[PDB]
């Protein structure tokens, strides 16, 4: 069950996203942590966080998905807390270093790891989704982003701060 | 959660398996539905099965993987029976008329399907696998389908036929 | 030139759609065979036909283009009458069992399986089309079933229904 | 019918070949004229043919396809004579041009392009191609190919200069 | 470096164009070549230009990205004065043919050669084209295409007629 | 000229490698810099490396292509000294960070940056390469990135321990 081998890890560029989505064609976990991660330390800079929670957040982007080469990618609305939980004991013997690591993320670090995870989507879907069902998955992720973002414990000025950023991203995407 | 409308049921093309496996193309559960059943037309009545139980194989074929619209195709390793037990009840929520169905399946039905469910998924990757450990999963596959069919209470003769139309199959696949 | 073996009717995923119609991936026989039968099983039941008579949609739905195994898919404009003649003798060639069907349906029956095929591919098109000569294919398509429909021996109140479910499936495709 | 337009004739792109053979990626029919064109100049030059043949070759290999955009691409199996008959008279009423051009070739000119429209179908399955069928179709297709030549009027001297080329860039495809 | 072999040339299906732009597919020079002669044949035809222009600005259509089987194709924004000195010498020694045809091309079958050449990528990118940037890239490429016909030894009553033809075309496409 | 924004940065996903090699689909950048990424990570690791020097690796190597947003990635073959002294210059004002990034490398950090580099495409055309062409230059670079190696300044117990672990890699890929 555990992955130790760099052979495995390689096929994180096998795991595709997307699965109940209809899409231009099928995003790999590789691509999608690289922008997840460009986006921690883009948009953690320019809201002037601490530089020890944009580096904890572009660490934990590179690596949070791994434990998908083994379960494979699941839809969100299909991720209910009793799912979650189990996911949550097998992606631990999965990837223990992974599982360490997001154990000791700080909530800022958190909450920029994840509003950088559902932009890239709503970024994704904005070029490569097609058809109604995928533009309302689209609106919807935005709509989650934004609520998570806004009842969490960042700064009001950063929260203001990445909101501006990701509205002049997806305008020229 | 319950899916109650065509528009719903007609993304099935729109579910794509293998997606921990390198593949030339994303299979669709719409594709991979009617392979199934066509293999438990053919291969039921070449079998000398009961029409009755093979109308029950294929009137299940062509709509096992409906849920999937919702919880997406998950890999077969990743299934245990903890995380099987959860999803059977998810899944009856999402389409309980193919609940239903499972349920009144006899086991011989059961077994020509699975048999072919399985089948589909080996021919599938004969072609369109790439890479090592597709290769390793088509193999692998194809071991768990013989061993269930062996242990399996259908008749030694119907077993060996069922081989006999696999082998012929794969080898013009 | 028959069809006899399930290695070859297991090749309607080799055999491509839309080949003369730009779109985003390559819609093969299986995918669509499967989503018309959907379509002929749920419409009709909500057009409260006959359960006889959807039974024979759904069954012809099935099965309807495995000639196209050999003969390949020809799009529809250019299906003439005398193309269409020298290629039902064709067809009854490959696949008498399929050309034995067709014979035996009922006039309601095709008259609901061809709503069906042709808002199969609209319902394709409106997702997966790609520029000015396919939307001008999915628009002329869905003129062409409006009037076939509209010219057929189905009761009034069952076409109101047929177009009910269509318009409201599009909007949400 | 007749194709008039340039926003049709560029529809070429359009056009998929292998409607009935599973392949990497949908081949159109611009990707393929070209290809054709270049084996007759190089091949033909390479055998020592007049000019004036090799020309004609050259320029019906560009626009020889161009009735598929109102037709489709047709398996080469399913062209019988009596189709065969049936599709020439819709031809030349699509392009009357290629097919005045069709009727003023030289035998001569007539086998090079045949020998090369062949081999360019070979050359692209033997990268392209995908499982069983489509390699037995790619074998079937050099053997015809090399019937035709052995028993076409070029000389001798000729067919062995395009049978060596042929061979020489098979290997390195 | 210098391409001397069929089988090389064949490789022209094997390049891929808009290498920083998404796109539906990859786009390959063979099938761009294909249309941008078809382009200057047709277009060339319809402006009333000498004979003896437009077949050599078809010619030239035909083999003026064969360099690209070495160098790979690269995006005009990158294609500054420096560059393209040492590109074309560099060219020149893979494709000495090509070059040769290059400095033989009279001014007015270079602008028609042109003009199809960019008419062609905004033509492709109408349809095939995905997000903000490629949209973008369209335009500025038709704002260009214009620019460079306007300031062309090309006549006032060809550039209109171009003109004339080229947005008939793409309203189409 | 300059890349600034995170709009273009996430653009990484729409660069295209192998540009003029057959593929099964054209992989980016992205997914490309993040495998590179992990093998500097596991291998650096796995040969003892100073933690500074694998960080260092690891740091460039998910940045080093960013340029190719702008320039395109082009063949190796075709960097020749001269080219690339060019292509130096107009990256370092591309992404002036990546540029400095280089320039501080330890040359350990290089040079197991650069075995990653060849040996994640080596890699990459096992699974993905299609034909003759694309099978000698996943075997070119397998080559090269030996040489490289051979005479670097890396121990040589280093070295064997970074082709243990690739030949176990490859194994299983
Ligand atoms: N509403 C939706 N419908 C369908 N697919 C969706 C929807 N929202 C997101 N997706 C897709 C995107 C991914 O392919 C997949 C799961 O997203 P992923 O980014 O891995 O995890 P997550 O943010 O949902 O949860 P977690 O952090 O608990 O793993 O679901
Ligand atoms: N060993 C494997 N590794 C990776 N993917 C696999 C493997 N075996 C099968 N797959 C893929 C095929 C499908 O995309 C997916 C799940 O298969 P699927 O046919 O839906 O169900 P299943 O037979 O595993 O279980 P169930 O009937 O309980 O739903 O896993
Ligand atoms: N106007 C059109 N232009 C181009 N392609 C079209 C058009 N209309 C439909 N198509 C495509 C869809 C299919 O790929 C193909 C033929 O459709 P298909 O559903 O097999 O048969 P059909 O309904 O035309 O006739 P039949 O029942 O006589 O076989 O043509
Ligand atoms: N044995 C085969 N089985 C399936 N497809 C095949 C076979 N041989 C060739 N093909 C494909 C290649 C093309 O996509 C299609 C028709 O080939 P094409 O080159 O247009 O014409 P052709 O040479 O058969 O005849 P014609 O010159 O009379 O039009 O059939
Ligand atoms: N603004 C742009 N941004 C990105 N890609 C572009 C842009 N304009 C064109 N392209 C793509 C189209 C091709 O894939 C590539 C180069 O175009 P190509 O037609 O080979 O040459 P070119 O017209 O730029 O120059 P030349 O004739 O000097 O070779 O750049
Ligand atoms: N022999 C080859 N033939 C064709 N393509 C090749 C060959 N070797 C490598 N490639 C491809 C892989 C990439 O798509 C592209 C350039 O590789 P890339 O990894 O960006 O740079 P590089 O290692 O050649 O040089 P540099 O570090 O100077 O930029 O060439
Ligand atoms: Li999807
Ligand atoms: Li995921
Ligand atoms: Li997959
Ligand atoms: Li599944
Ligand atoms: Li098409
Ligand atoms: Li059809
Ligand atoms: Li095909
Ligand atoms: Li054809
Ligand atoms: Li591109
Ligand atoms: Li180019
Ligand atoms: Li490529
Ligand atoms: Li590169
Ligand atoms: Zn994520
Ligand atoms: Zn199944
Ligand atoms: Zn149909
Ligand atoms: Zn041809
Ligand atoms: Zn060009
Ligand atoms: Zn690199």
């Amino acid at each position: 069950l555990q992955i130790t081998e760099t052979y495995e890890r390689l096929r994180a560029s096998h795991i595709s996203r997307w699965g109940i989505v209809q899409t231009t064609y099928p995003q790999n976990i590789a691509e999608h942590m690289w922008r997840v991660w460009l986006l921690c330390r883009d948009w953690g800079a320019a809201a002037g966080m601490p530089q020890h929670t944009v580096r904890q957040a572009c660490e934990f982007a590179l690596v949070h998905d791994l434990a998908e080469i083994r379960t494979g990618d699941a839809p969100t609305p299909h991720k209910t807390p009793e799912l979650k939980e189990l996911l949550a004991g097998i992606e631990a013997q999965i990837v223990p270093e992974v599982a360490e690591l997001e154990a000791t993320m700080a909530p800022e670090a958190r909450e920029l790891w994840k509003f950088c995870d559902t932009a890239e989507a709503v970024l994704f879907l904005k070029v490569n989704g097609l058809g109604a069902h995928a533009y309302d998955v689209q609106h919807l992720l935005m709509e989650q982003m934004k609520r998570r973002l806004m009842d969490s414990v960042l700064d009001v000025e950063v929260q203001d701060e990445l909101m501006f950023q990701f509205e002049r991203t997806i305008k020229k995407t």
